[PDB]
């Protein structure tokens, strides 16, 4: 008989899941498993993203119960849990979605060896990315493209991505009862207070495949907005109704299928001939994700500066004071401090909002390494993706892909062109709520008489700007110009 396990790591969804489909076929029992490490908070992880995963597990649990099944959240390390349940459950097949992250390769290669000794067939279809990334590299001549222009020419030569896999059956083969390691008391979906966190999450985006599909249909309700989407023209200050899809946390965890997203976009494009093209279109946004996955999975030390052959070696400053002020949203620039407050409360910011704080920390003002800023985003971003966070931090620091280090965003003017009244600043920095709009971006320029009436005296309620932007930017550009010469 066939008893199989569908191991969830990414791909927390039932739609477009070829690993689930293979696990249920001709199977008498199916064991849906997520492997949790209860000592994860003991070694980095804000409660905003960890609860987003827990909410995603509760969504899989309810979807499995409605099909006569149950989600099994096992505790411990994978290599120490699977050899036990392989024999206990009589497993003959193990299926999980292929991942290309560094820890994933060394982890899944060990689980494959443990399954081989147990006589367990391993099936690992590709469904997290649009394409087989190793196939794109093979078709390009054995090397990943380093420009988006060439990458777009490659995927259009390859053709369309595979269509989304059909939905699973209405009822699924259930796990065998009275199995000890599958007891409900030891295989439940925990909450955030149970895993060590002591402060509740404040993010407004709830996890789960159902929330992913609900936000998907929300974006596609205006088909002309989807067809004419241009990423650089979106508004970073819009928070009540974000100017972009806000599907990044659901794509990172696999709550939403990228191949379903791409398939729905083509349906619109076929009925809208003047639709936008890459790299500014919505489809182009998915190809940016596919671009960085293709390069990141083929570049050693892609998350570091040293040993990274694609990254430029720049003499960044070791400045804890500048990092601590930038990390704690006390820079003195309301536009920057507000985006860093949205980071720690929501775990998500608009793409150009991340441009402002990444440029300010790296090549624009403080000249701190992008690795330090990536570590901060890794803690708070609910969409933190190993290959996307690193690639865009290297982009913004002009260390890879992007080299126009003369383009420096102003922490004063960049937000003014979208939000002159500064409602984005007043929302996330309520201390500046009563400041007139003339000084909302430069409160230190307000007269003392006005600062006292707003309840916001600079230096007492809101800090003074840590640096003069005109002085700091002129120094960073010169240091980058020296580095870009030293780099030959
Ligand atoms: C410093 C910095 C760090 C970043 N770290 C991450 C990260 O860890 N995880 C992450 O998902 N994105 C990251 N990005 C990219 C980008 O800011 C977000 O992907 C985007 O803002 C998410 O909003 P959205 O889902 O509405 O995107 P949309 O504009 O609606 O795009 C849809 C999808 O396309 C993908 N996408 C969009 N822009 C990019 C991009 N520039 N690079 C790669 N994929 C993209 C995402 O999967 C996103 O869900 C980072 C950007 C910066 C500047
Ligand atoms: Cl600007």
């Amino acid at each position: 008989v066939k008893n199989s396990i569908i191991w969830f790591r990414k791909g927390l969804r039932l739609h477009d899941n070829p690993a689930l489909l293979e696990a249920c076929k001709d199977a008498k029992h199916v064991y849906p498993v997520f492997v949790l490490d209860p000592h994860f908070l003991q070694q980095k992880v804000s409660v905003n993203r960890y609860n987003f995963l827990l909410e995603s597990l509760e969504d899989l649990q309810r979807s499995f119960q409605a099909r006569g099944s149950r989600l099994l959240v096992l505790r411990g390390k994978p290599e120490e849990v699977f050899p036990r349940v392989f024999r206990e459950w009589g497993v003959t097949q193990l299926c999980f979605e292929h991942d290309t992250e560094p820890y994933a390769k060394v982890r899944d290669a060990a689980v494959r060896r443990l399954a081989a000794e147990a006589g367990v067939e391993v099936v690992t279809p590709i469904s997290h990315t649009l394409y087989d990334t190793d196939m794109l590299v093979a078709r390009n001549g054995g090397a990943a493209p380093l420009t988006m222009q060439s990458f777009t020419k490659l995927v259009d030569r390859v053709g369309d991505p595979p269509a989304p896999a059909p939905d699973p059956p209405a009822a699924m083969p259930p796990p065998a009862e009275d199995m000890p390691s599958a007891a409900p008391a030891a295989t439940g979906v925990p909450t955030w207070q149970e895993v060590g966190f002591k402060e509740p999450p404040l993010t407004v985006f709830k996890g789960g495949e159902t929330e992913a599909l609900a936000r998907l249909e929300a974006a596609f309700q205006d088909p002309k907005w989807v067809a004419g989407f241009q990423k650089p023209d979106t508004d970073p200050s819009a928070w009540e109704k974000p100017a972009t899809t806000v599907l990044s946390p659901y794509l990172k965890f696999g709550c939403l299928s990228a191949r379903l997203f791409h398939a729905r976009l083509l349906e619109v494009y076929r009925r809208h001939p003047a639709h936008s093209q890459p790299p500014v279109s919505l489809r182009g946004q998915l190809l940016w994700r596919e671009f960085f996955y293709t390069v990141g999975s083929t570049t050693p030390n892609f998350h570091r500066m040293a040993g990274n052959p694609v990254c430029k070696q720049i003499d960044w400053d070791d400045n804890p004071e500048f990092l601590a002020a930038w990390r704690e949203a006390r820079t003195g620039f309301p536009w920057i401090d507000a985006i860093m407050t949205q980071l720690v409360t929501w775990g998500w910011m608009h793409h150009l909002a991340r441009h402002s704080v990444a440029c300010f920390l790296t090549r624009g003002d403080l000249y701190v390494s992008w690795e330090r800023g990536m570590e901060v985003f890794e803690e708070h971003l609910i969409d933190q993706d190993h290959y996307l966070n690193a690639a865009n931090w290297m982009w913004l620091s002009a260390s890879a892909f992007f080299s126009q280090y003369f383009r420096v965003y102003s922490p004063v003017v960049f937000g003014k062109k979208y939000d002159p009244e500064g409602r984005f600043i007043r929302k996330f920095l309520p201390v500046l709520k009563d400041m007139p709009a003339k000084y909302i971006y430069e409160p230190w320029t307000a007269p003392l008489e006005v600062q006292r009436k707003a309840g916001c005296v600079v230096g007492r309620d809101y800090p003074a700007p840590i640096v003069d932007h005109a002085v700091a930017s002129k120094a960073c550009i010169a240091r980058m110009a020296a580095a870009y010469r030293r780099s030959k």
